[PDB]
C-alpha cells in the first residue's frame, strides 16, 4: 500500500492551525493535532477539527505519559481517531489507553524516543499496540543529526514485528527515498508543508513522490 | 523543609478551583497536571499564576519534544517550573532549560516509567537541578507499592546533586518512608482535592513534614 501523508499541526493556536488546513485538508490523509496545539489550546483542538474535517483520520499528539485511561478519554471524547503515548509510559499506560480507544472503535500509537529497548517494542506488541511513530526528535535534528542507515535498520525491525510504521522528524521530499522498499504506514510533515511557500504544492509533491517510491 | 505542591489533576479551569478556593494558602507550589494542560491548554498556567502570584507555578507537561517551543509557550503563560518526560531526547532537555534560564524558570525531568542511571548522569552534565521521582498512576492502579528500590534510587539521585521531588498517589501515611532524605517537594493531588477536607489533608502533610523533617 503507499504510505500515507499526515500533516502535523504544530500550532500554538486555532487560527494559526486553519491557516494551514483550510488549503491541505484534501490534500493529506491525516490531520494531527500537534502536540504544540493541544498544549496551546487544549483538547478543544481535536474537537473543533474534527467537526471540520468528519472525513478524516484526526490523530491527537499528546505523547501520553502516564493516566493513559484518563487522557486517552478525554481525546477520545473529543472525537479523536488515534492518540500516542510515549514509548517510557509504564506498560499500563499504554494498555490502559488502547482499552479506551478500543471503546471508541480508536486506535493507539507508541511514539518512539530516547534509550527504549526491543524488549519493551515485545511488550507493546503482546499488549496489542499495533503503531509506533518512529521519530528523529526536532531537538536533535536542530543539533545536527541526519536520518542514517541505524534508523532504516530500526525501522525495518519494527516493521518485521507486525508494526505499522510511521516516520517522522523534520521530513523533507528529499528523504523519502532513504526510507524506499520497506513498507511505510504513514510519512508525518509538519514544517515542510505548514512553512512552504506553497502549502497545497508541498503536500502535492510529498504525494507524487510517495506514488512514484512506492508504486 | 520539603515543600508541599498540589498536583491540579482536573480536566477544566472550574473543577481546579474547586481545590484552589480551599487550600492555595495552605500549599507552597500549584501545579498545572498534564490532565489540565491538555483540557484547557497553557491558558491554565496564565490563570492559575494570576490568581496566585506568590506560589510558584509548575506545568506538568511533560514535554517529549520540541524542547524549546513547548518550554517558552509555558513560560510565557507565566510558568516558574516546567517538566520534561525523561526519555526525551537530551537536546529536548537542554533546549527546555536554556529557556527555562531566560525567565528565571527551572526545568525538571519527570522520570516515570523507564530511565537508566547514564541519562541522570546526562542530564546532571546539561545542568538539570531536578528530578520528579513518580510512582505511575498506572503502575500504582496495578498494584504496584512503595518499595526499597524507590528508596535507594531517591537517595542515589540526591546523591548526585538532583533536588528530587516525591510524588504518585502519595498519602500522609507514606511521608516516613522518606525520611531522612533531603526531599525537595512532595506532591499530593489526590490524597488532597479528594479528601472530605481538602484544608485538613494539606494542613497534615505540612505538620507531617515539619515532625519528620
Ligand atoms: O515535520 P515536523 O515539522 O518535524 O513535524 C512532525 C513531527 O512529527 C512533530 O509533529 C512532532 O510530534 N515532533 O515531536
Ligand atoms: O497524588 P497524585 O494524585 O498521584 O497526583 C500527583 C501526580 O504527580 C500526578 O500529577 C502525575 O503527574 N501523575 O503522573
Ligand atoms: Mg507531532
Ligand atoms: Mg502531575
Amino acid at each position: 500500500s503507499l504510505p500515507m501523508l499526515q500533516v502535523a499541526l504544530d500550532n500554538q493556536t486555532m487560527d494559526s492551525a486553519y491557516e494551514t488546513t483550510r488549503l491541505i485538508a484534501e490534500e493529506v490523509d491525516i490531520i494531527e493535532v500537534g502536540t504544540i496545539l493541544c498544549v496551546g489550546e487544549g483538547v478543544r483542538a481535536v474537537r473543533d477539527l474534527k467537526a471540520l474535517y468528519p472525513h478524516k483520520i484526526v490523530l491527537a499528539d499528546a505523547a501520553i505519559a502516564d493516566a493513559g485511561k484518563i487522557l486517552s478519554r478525554m481525546c477520545f471524547e473529543a472525537n479523536a481517531d488515534w492518540v500516542t503515548v510515549i514509548c517510557c509510559a509504564d506498560i499500563n499506560t499504554a494498555k490502559g489507553a488502547l482499552d479506551v480507544a478500543k471503546e471508541f472503535n480508536g486506535d493507539v500509537q507508541i511514539e518512539l524516543t530516547g534509550y527504549w529497548t526491543w524488549e519493551q517494542a515485545q511488550q507493546w506488541r503482546d499488549a496489542g499496540i499495533g503503531q509506533v511513530v518512529y521519530h528523529r526528535s526536532r531537538d536533535a535534528q536542530a543539533a545536527g543529526v541526519a536520518w542514517g542507515e541505524a534508523d532504516i535498520t530500526a525501522i525495518k525491525r519494527l516493521s518485521d514485528m507486525g508494526f505499522k510504521v510511521t516516520v517522522t522528524g523534520g521530513l523533507a521530499l528529499e528523504d523519502l527515498p532513504l526510507f524506499k522498499g520497506i513498507p511505510i504506514h504513514v510519512f508525518i510533515a509538519g514544517r515542510s508543508i505548514r512553512d512552504a511557500a506553497s502549502p497545497v504544492e508541498a503536500a502535492r509533491q510529498f504525494k507524487r513522490s510517495i506514488a512514484e517510491l512506492w508504486g
